[PDB]
């Protein structure tokens, strides 16, 4: 692997890594609580064996820059990340692949960036959700404190998360976690567009999932697929993404 940086729209300053491929370039978006580390750990990466794989931290994890303010991760700004690391590597045609709110932010990019050929997004969809303000603030300040990562490990092991996922908070720092779960109110509950007639739009998500009829809505409003994975809920649908890595390989091929 290689590394590289680049500058998003508001100067902040965008790490990853590319592993270079005779096949498609893919450019994988991770989630809140997790850095580009997730795509090795889980597995996903050595199903994309051809593949030119960019893998970014999104602002305020990983090796990308600090942040600290709610409106600082909007979801705008996580689109003009990843828009950026496409301007660096060049290429017409990119496909997508996010988890979790990494699948919204491949979502709003496939819709405002023609480069994007085809977008995935793991246990998200693209349609408005309401956010409750109260709640919201309730957990950023939950994440952001002392207690923070304890919080979030304690609820994802209780929920059966790979073991990767629950290891990836402790890596965020508690103040950039307070300040993405603030972000959430600055964008990121409207629907999602499609880009262009020829974009292929992918949702995936357990077949378990308490709420499919979001998912649903994608396909008739964006003419998206939906792919389903053997899991009671999206948190344990985790536990199969070197599996649907295997899939994307299918499409990618
Ligand atoms: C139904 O959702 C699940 O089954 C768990 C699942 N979440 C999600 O799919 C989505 N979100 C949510 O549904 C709600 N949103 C939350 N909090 C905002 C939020 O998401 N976070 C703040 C901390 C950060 C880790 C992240 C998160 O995970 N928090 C958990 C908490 C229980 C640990 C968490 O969901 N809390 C809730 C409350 C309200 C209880 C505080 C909503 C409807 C208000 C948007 C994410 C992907 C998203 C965010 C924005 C736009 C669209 C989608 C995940 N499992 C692992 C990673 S994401």
């Amino acid at each position: 692997r290689d590394v590289f940086e680049v500058f998003s729209r508001d100067g902040t300053p965008i790490r990853g890594f590319s592993r270079p491929g005779p096949g498609e370039t893919v450019v994988l978006v991770h989630g809140v609580a997790m850095d580009r580390r997730i795509w090795a750990e889980s597995g996903f990466l050595d199903a994309l064996p051809d593949a030119h794989v960019l893998a970014l931290d999104l602002r305020g994890r990983g090796e990308s820059g600090r942040v600290g303010t709610a409106e600082g991760h909007a979801l705008r700004r996580y689109v003009e990340d990843v828009r950026a690391v496409l301007d660096r590597f060049g290429r017409a045609r990119y496909s997508l692949f996010g988890t979790f709110f990494g699948g919204r932010i491949a979502l709003q990019v496939a819709a405002v960036d023609t480069r994007v050929a085809r977008a995935f997004s793991f246990c998200a969809h693209a349609e408005q959700v309401e956010i409750p303000e109260d709640a919201v603030e309730e957990e950023a300040v939950a994440v952001e404190g002392p207690g923070g990562h304890a919080y979030l490990r304690d609820h994802f092991t209780g929920r059966g998360a790979p073991p990767w996922m629950v290891e990836a908070c402790a890596r965020v720092d508690p103040g950039e976690l307070g300040a993405a779960t603030r972000g959430l109110l600055h964008g990121s509950d409207r629907r999602t567009e499609r880009g262009h007639p020829d974009q292929e739009l992918v949702l995936i998500t357990a077949d378990g999932d308490a709420d499919l009829a979001p998912f649903h809505a994608g396909e008739r409003r964006l003419g998206a697929h939906l792919w389903l994975v053997d899991a009671p809920t999206r948190i344990k649908a985790a536990g199969r993404l070197a599996e649907v890595g295997r899939r994307v390989a299918g499409v990618l091929a």
